[PDB]
């Protein structure tokens, strides 16, 4: 039920995530900066676009 | 409601806090610096996310 809410075929999600994500799958990730960028990509997605720190935020995960 | 039950529950309380604690729970660490990071705590929750004064007390609780 908890999946059961709101479907709206889930548009628009942007995958920046998926998409950094991607972009490090090619590269011998250490697990340093894998957890760092866990970290960072949370708190960003724990931020609204508005916020001037989401975009200092997105920066620093470029 | 996502919110709700975990999920991303941003700003319901501060986030930092928690982890910090556990961080520092193992240490064997003086009396007075627990009252200090209480008090760097209450202040940072006392911050709002964005200004850039939150982002210089994380950086220093770190």
């Amino acid at each position: 039920i908890i999946k059961k809410e709101l479907g709206l075929e889930k548009d628009d999600k942007d995958a920046i995530e998926e998409k950094f994500r991607e972009r490090l799958k090619e590269l011998v990730v250490p697990k340093h900066v894998m957890d760092v960028v866990d970290e960072e990509l949370s708190k960003l997605g724990l931020l609204d676009n508005h916020s001037s720190e989401f975009n200092v935020t997105r920066n620093y995960l470029d």
